[PDB]
């Protein structure tokens, strides 16, 4: 019914602004596009429906930490005046009050969720991800039943990856190049949109850099010469992912663990509380999650930015054919062949890496990924009727070639956030005990404000340099206190979660 | 050929003291006993052949640490005079020289292997175990090919386990009951055979306690009423193991981590170096591995002690029938039906738990398990011809019901020893750095003898109480130094090994 299959997909697949408002059609795609193309959406369909429960919990989190501080303002004023020492050696009557508590307005949306909301939420995602991956494993068996009733050389890349890990250099350059663009020496508007430049300065850059590799790995496999032609994508995707994986997440890891650390600068409290970009960004504090929130914020939303290119790039090629034009398959000769399925999943799993891996930075991470998918489903299936004049109807099944690859990213989901979730909200649940050991417990966690902050910082240059207090040398050893505690979490976390996650694919897959 | 099948198994299966001296027969059992009974031995066959390479490495270890100290005596005299302070506050002119270095003769076979030999060897076993489990996974496919060419309610147990974990109490009782038996207040002969009493006092006890559960879980499943009759053993074995698992390994965990720790006793160096069983076992030191070596030593060898009961218990029932006797299947009416396959594997996996789980205490652990198997194979198959007059010839395949269960124990193999391998040989590889930081490295690890030992002990009551030195309160914080390091190992270990082990079932199973 091409008068219908078009229009039924023309008309039951052009919601294109939000939901269809009716349902989600699957089986009919299985008749028109075959098995493979349809089995994409049936995955992309399940990927959305599972975000909803976890997405909503995000809004339940923001409402938590906000309303956990919106009503009795518990950790605002005590938190709005812990930074007000942060520039004391910097004041010295000269440049005294510039940004001492400037972190406060920036400290809120971080310092609002950490212990109860973030440290919780990751445990649901990892438990969720196993729920998801276990769910799809079975739901794939369902549609597998319907069709099953109706089925009648290597070291060269190792140098290439090390090439990619030099991309950290590339982020640093334009990060150093924020000065030549606007140079905002302010607190209200200069903090945000200063880094957001180099982000958008850079986050554009990876985009053009992305399809570079697609011509790279495509030929870089040809040196391998895979015997079975069908297994070419295996050596293709498996190469194509790892490239694009570390191509994308790498800046975040630089802004996740490495940026704050690795800070060697002598000179004590006389010499520390000023030496920071020549005192024009934040003499008080960094609050790296803000940089970590933001840079994911774009990447969560830049999946919409580049999204229009998915419709814009193909229609833009019409300018080429139309230009040659003035300067039933008859008209069908003037549209690109499909040749594009792995980019379809590939857009998703680079999205899936954000939902699960970096999930203790901001809990709303599922939510932005849910907004795109409603567009992502509606854009793509649009692109199959609107564009892609030649469906192959390959009519294979069994998406497992990705099922490991998506599942593997689930396997990373526990270590990474574990360090994220450990090294940012674990001064507090043990700093109850150094200071408030006598009669000050969980109702007295608002006591370590000036005490824990009386020193240089909280990080590696936070506890070591305390010698001129009383006399690095004789005092950097309380550093060993927490750095066991940070560690002690992970050995508690990944073991439980990897076991708790072991529940889900233990009774549910059967 | 019953005139041959008997005699061929009568004669090619009564080596019964050592090897057959010829070969190992498998396929013929597959003809006589069928598929199931034979597929046991084909497992038990592979379980031995894989111990040999790992067994030998054990002897290569003892030879290592011994000959690493047998020739230049490196860590004997320096180690024979670290304990010679251990009773200094205990001497005080009254009861001075009793057992100050008594640990020395006991310290040798422990303090001989630790850093290079033990910390190595576990990495091979875990890598070995995955090699084994990966090997059998494929070798099972081999014999699977031959036969495949020729195939033409729950919370109640949770209370029961908690009942079992009270068995730690049971070990403590007769452990307290060593005084009423001989009471050896000596160092040469009193140290060993004092604990060995309560071991043999207890290690007998679990034996009679074992088959108690077999009547327990057998009925305790009947309340479940499994629908499929064949899946009864599943709810049977899976219950039967976990009971017998924690029934056996539990004393070791008490003597592994919990015994040394949990020691709260105030009074400083004036009050510490004596208060130990009223000063009659070892005022110097514990060296818990000795207790840990010994109690495994019996259990490695008690698989031979109870072994003769496997032949002794059945023939002992002949005293009952013969007594009624004087006080071709004709004579066949007077022998017990088989009804015993799960105990067959069950003897093994309780053995396998010792090879892999507790493998950093003494590396020879595979070796004692290899001596039994040559007897275990020859005893059992003897028991099928000699006894068990009624073979069923069930003629199923596919041992996977245990393949998880044996593999699961492999999964525990990495955490447990990791703490064993961490909390016993990791003062040393970082105690190079507190004391010998200037010009004393790996060639100067013999410098921390008196220094690291100058304090109370090395354990939790080893570093905290140092206040009367200079002034628990002000000094228990170097405790945080190593206790990060102990932790830092595990988060390094189980991740690598679980990945390194991930290699083996990644190219080899295919
Ligand atoms: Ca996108
Ligand atoms: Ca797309
Ligand atoms: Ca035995
Ligand atoms: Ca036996």
């Amino acid at each position: 019914n091409v008068e219908f299959n078009d229009r039924k997909l023309l008309y039951e697949e052009w919601a294109s602004y939000g939901v269809f408002y009716k349902y989600q059609p699957i089986d009919l795609v299985r008749k028109y596009f075959g098995e493979k193309v349809g089995l994409y959406f049936a995955w992309l369909g399940a990927y959305t429906q599972m975000l909803i429960p976890a997405s909503i919990v995000g809004v339940i989190v923001f409402l938590y930490g906000c309303a956990t501080v919106d009503e009795n303002i518990p950790s605002m004023e005590m938190c709005d005046q812990r930074y007000n020492i942060t520039m004391c050696p910097l004041c010295d009557k000269t440049c005294s009050y510039w940004k001492m508590s400037s972190a406060c307005a920036t400290a809120r949306a971080s310092h609002l969720f950490d212990n109860p909301a973030t440290v919780f939420f990751s445990v649901f995602m990892a438990l969720w991800a196993a729920t998801f991956m276990e769910h799809w494993k079975r739901k794939q068996m369902r549609l597998n039943y319907r069709w099953d009733l109706t089925g009648f050389i290597i070291f060269m890349i190792a140098v290439t990856f090390a090439i990619v890990l030099g991309v950290i250099i590339y982020r640093i350059s334009t990060a150093a190049a924020l000065a030549m663009n606007s140079s905002p020496s302010v607190r209200s508007n200069i903090r945000v949109t200063v880094t957001a430049t180099a982000v958008i300065i850079n986050l554009v850059v990876i985009i053009l850099l992305d399809e570079v590799y697609g011509c790279i790995a495509r030929w870089l496999t040809k040196i391998e010469v895979p015997k079975t032609e069908k297994s070419f994508e295996e050596r293709l995707t498996f190469k194509a992912f790892l490239l694009k994986f570390v191509n994308s997440y790498t800046p975040i890891f630089y802004v996740a663990f490495f940026k704050g650390r690795f800070v060697g600068r002598p000179g004590d409290y006389v010499y520390i509380f000023r030496s920071f970009r020549m005192e024009e960004c934040a003499p008080g504090g960094c609050l790296m999650e803000l940089c970590i929130q933001l840079s994911i914020i774009m990447l969560g939303k830049q999946l919409i930015q580049n999204n229009l290119f998915e419709i814009g790039i193909p229609k833009m090629k019409k300018f080429i054919r139309y230009l040659k034009l003035r300067r039933r398959y008859e008209v069908d000769f003037n549209l690109e062949p499909f040749a594009g399925l792995t980019p379809e999943y590939m857009e998703m799993i680079i999205q899936f890496g954000f939902v699960t891996l970096f999930v203790a930075s901001f809990p709303l991470a599922p939510l932005f990924a849910l907004l795109n998918n409603i567009i992502e489903i509606r854009l793509d299936a649009k692109k199959f009727v609107t564009e892609l004049r030649r469906p192959v109807a390959i009519r294979a099944k069994d998406i497992g070639i990705w099922y490991n690859i998506l599942r593997g990213v689930g396997k990373l989901a526990v270590i990474i956030n574990a360090f994220v979730i450990s090294f940012t909200s674990d001064f507090i649940p043990r700093l109850v005990y150094l200071y408030m050991y006598s009669q000050n417990g969980t109702m007295h966690g608002f006591v370590n404000h000036t005490l824990s902050s009386f020193n240089v910082s909280d990080f590696q240059n936070g506890t070591a340099p305390n010698d001129p207090l009383d006399l690095k040398y004789d005092i950097s050893k309380d550093f060993w206190a927490v750095l066991a505690a940070r560690l002690a979490f992970v050995i508690v976390f990944q073991n439980l979660v990897m076991f708790m996650s072991d529940f889900v694919d233990w009774v549910i897959p059967d």
